[PDB]
RNA sequence: AGGAGGACACAAACGGCGCGCG
């Protein structure tokens, strides 16, 4: 349950690849790649180009 | 003779590593 909630606060994060720890719910909530700064504050918009 | 009867709808995703540009 600890690994499911806030993976990384444990002694060591679990992984299923070359030592790439699995992202948890708390990992998805916060962070520069998290929802707050990735999809809510700044979001990709249609009707645009470059 | 007479007479009688007789299927609609429906268009490609997510995480690393590297490089590069503003």
């Amino acid at each position: 349950v600890d690994a499911l909630l806030d993976n990384g606060r444990r002694g060591r994060a679990i992984t299923g690849s070359n030592k790439r720890p699995l992202k948890s719910l708390a990992d998805m909530i916060k962070g520069k790649q998290g929802r707050f700064r990735q999809n809510l504050l700044g979001k990709r918009v249609d009707y645009s180009g470059r």
